[PDB]
């Protein structure tokens, strides 16, 4: 299955901050369509407490170390590596996996080189403080810009990148 | 004068990394055009030492606390704060001031809220390590997108934002 990062950030690369309502209406609308279309969302425990409740109409997979459980079929706490979650999801029939968040989970997938496309929304702000997209990993990923749409008049931008992979 | 930051970055917001030639040909050509039209560039010592020589056809202003002498009329080593620098360039007739870098210089201009427009070039990479745009500071800036432009086929993007 192909792994797709879906995230929103400011111009400086932060995926979260203290600013109020920096996420635009169009960005949220776009996120819902894309993630419900993919059918599942993979997030970290930090991101999951942030959102509060499982995202409707999608299988929510929360990565964590402590064996936890939920009495909601659409919510799953999964103790395992990035490689294992993808495999768990393909066993559910998903051919695409959407990783939506956590500096931690993003870092974990990047380190493991499990990422095929990045769906990035850039909100028109520069946050002096916030949580970075990821920590740090060895190397870098070359990308190719597949699409770019302006979502509203102020300037929220949606960008779709594929990771350039060397092939035969 | 309006203060414009001109920088290139990867998608995670790093302005420097150890990746060879990540700065694209088109990015470099657009940079020259923009800064030469503006007529000046302001940078920190580190960025200047990496650049080595003064950018031709542009008044180069290097921010440094150590009074340094220059024989080059288009090279000025300026000991002063961001506000001083701007007042210095305005005095010379400059309507716009281009700050091109150093995490240090951007951070200082941002703290003093001396910024009106950001000309940002995003290169198609995700750098695992590198130098960030600026060091954490208190506050935020809401922006308005003025223009967006694809510079090449691979996807290098040029974005112009205005500070609300």
């Amino acid at each position: 299955a192909k792994v797709i990062f879906v995230l929103a950030m400011d111009v400086s690369g932060k995926i979260a901050s203290s600013v109020e309502s920096w996420s635009s209406f169009e960005d949220r609308k776009n996120f819902r369509k894309i993630t419900t279309e993919i059918g599942n969302v993979v997030m970290g425990r930090i991101t999951f407490e942030e959102i509060g409740r499982p995202l409707p109409e999608r299988l929510n997979v929360v990565l964590t170390r402590r064996p936890k459980t939920s009495n909601n079929p659409s919510l799953v706490f999964f103790n395992g590596s990035p490689a294992d979650v993808v495999k768990f999801l393909e066993g559910k029939g998903y051919e695409r996996v959407a990783v939506i968040g956590g500096k931690t989970v993003f870092t974990e997938f990047l380190r493991e080189k499990l990422v095929d496309e990045l769906f990035v929304t850039v909100e028109p702000y520069v946050f002096g403080k916030g949580i970075p997209f990821f920590d740090e990993f060895e190397g870098y990923f070359p990308l190719k810009l597949l699409e770019m749409r302006r979502l509203n008049e102020r300037g929220t931008l949606f960008l779709k990148y594929s990771v350039e992979k060397s092939h035969r």
